[PDB]
């Protein structure tokens, strides 16, 4: 249906603006684009799934998210893509540890206030049914 179309269009709206605020802000700079496969070769072999806001964004865009569910899942991917890569016990590692999880607890946090339970519920009932 149409009513169907306006509740995709509503969560595409309101994840936009939820990655557009971990986009602006300065601790996260670093998730904003890929990863350049100059200064990191080693990069694309050891980490199969890249991820960062810039590619959420075009899987907005490209109707690729029904679910917020499945956004977040994306927002892990940028965590736990960190975790992995950068393991050490140096502060360069724990840092970007530290802010890559931090993301991914901030995108949760907007998302459990201001997410309608309702609303993911519906979006999940639409999805199940295609
Ligand atoms: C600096 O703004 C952005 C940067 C990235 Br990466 C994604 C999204 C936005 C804003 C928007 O998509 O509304
Ligand atoms: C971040 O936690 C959630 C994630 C999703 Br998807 C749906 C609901 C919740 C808790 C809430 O929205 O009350
Ligand atoms: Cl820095």
């Amino acid at each position: 249906s149409m009513q169907e179309e306006d509740t995709f269009r509503e969560l595409r709206i309101f994840l936009r603006n939820v990655t557009h605020r971990l986009a602006i802000d300065k601790r996260f700079r670093v998730f904003t684009k890929p990863v350049d496969p100059d200064e990191v070769p080693d990069y694309v072999t050891v980490i199969k799934q890249p991820m960062d806001l810039s590619s959420v964004i075009s899987k907005i865009d490209l109707h690729k998210y029904l679910t917020v569910k499945d956004y977040l899942r994306d927002i892990d991917l940028i965590c736990s893509n960190a975790l992995e890569y950068n393991p050490d016990r140096d502060p360069g590692d724990r840092l970007i540890r530290h802010r890559a999880c931090a993301l991914r607890d901030t995108a949760y946090a907007i998302i459990k206030e201001e997410l309608d339970e309702d609303f993911e519920q519906l979006c999940e009932e639409i999805q199940e049914s295609r």
